[PDB]
């Protein structure tokens, strides 16, 4: 298994890593994190899901400016505010911009089909353009299109 490239960003007191690696079974983006209470979490995207979401990356960050502060104090019974959802095979993706008490962050959840293994990461809003970036030049380099 090799790492072909690391991306660290630093946003609202988590970490995130975006990692391109290669194994038997392909190349990938492990995007993994560490949450401001330390509770570490991965997803794992084939690199065009990769661009898929980089692309919707730029319209929940359009949604976001256009919001202003919270409340009024109607949120959704849910919490959340605008959503996507990214196939890929037997893959399902579920990214939904949500607003808790501590403030607004995109959620991103991988299952499975059938199901199985699912999991996620929480991305504070704030920081969506960096990780737009960061996507976009791993994918100028790896992913051709
Ligand atoms: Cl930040
Ligand atoms: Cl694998
Ligand atoms: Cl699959």
């Amino acid at each position: 298994e090799q790492e072909l490239a690391t991306k660290m960003l630093q946003i609202q007191s988590k970490r995130f890593y975006l990692d391109v690696k290669q194994n038997r079974r392909g190349r990938f983006i492990k995007v993994a994190e560490i949450g401001a209470d330390g509770r570490r979490s991965q997803i794992y995207l084939a690199l065009s899901t990769a661009a898929e979401f980089r692309d919707h990356l730029s319209s929940f960050s359009d949604y976001y400016a256009s919001l202003g502060p919270p409340n009024t104090d109607n949120l959704p019974e849910d919490g959340k505010l605008k959503s996507e959802m990214m196939i890929k095979d037997y893959r399902r993706y579920y990214l939904d911009l949500k607003e808790n008490a501590r403030g607004r962050f995109l959620r991103v959840s991988q299952t499975i089909t059938r199901g199985g293994p699912r999991s996620q990461i929480a991305l504070p809003a704030q920081g969506m353009i960096e990780f737009r970036d960061a996507l976009t030049d791993l994918l100028e380099e790896f992913g051709a299109n």
